[PDB]
This record gives structure tokens, sequence and C-alpha cells, in this order.
């Protein structure tokens, strides 16, 4: 007649860590690679050379 | 072949005035012409004579 783990019901009890969860986070790509142009109404009209 | 008002695109701005936007505002007549009175309550009770 032996005493089992799930005879001591938790009077044995887990612990927890964090170690694992934390997660490192990426930006947009377009943000750092071309010019971020500040807007100030929803639309800006850029003339260009056509022919 | 000619350079058309159209062909020049946006290089023609279009302008900005308010000039006509301002309107005044009008207020009660009622609440000018006659005393304001201060309530406490939803009603209030004036005794008048009546004969």
């Amino acid at each position: 007649a032996d005493i089992s783990r799930a005879e001591v019901a938790t009077l044995i009890q887990e612990a927890y860590s964090d170690t694992l969860l934390a997660a490192a986070k990426q930006g947009s790509t377009v943000l750092s690679a071309f010019q971020n142009v500040n807007m100030g109404t929803k639309t800006t009209h850029l003339p260009v050379l056509a022919t």
C-alpha cells in the first residue's frame, strides 16, 4: 500500500516561469526604406512629367 | 500639336477662400425680450389674483 504523487494532491504544487514569454516585434519595412511624407488632408496631388 | 490646359495637369493648382463662409448666429427673441427665471425642479407654482 504505497503513497502515490496523485494521493498527495496539491501538497505538491506547480511553479510558473516567464522566461519563454517575451517576444521581439518588427516595424513596417516601407516606413524605413522610403520617405515618410507628412500629410495634413486626405489627398495630395503631385505633378510629374509625362511626355 | 500644342500644350492644352488639361496637359499641364496639376501644375495649374486650384485656390481657396473662406471670404463667403462666415454666417452670423441669432439668439432667441423671447429669451431676451422677457425675464429669465431660474428653476431648481421641473415644476413651479405661481399664485395669481383671479376675481
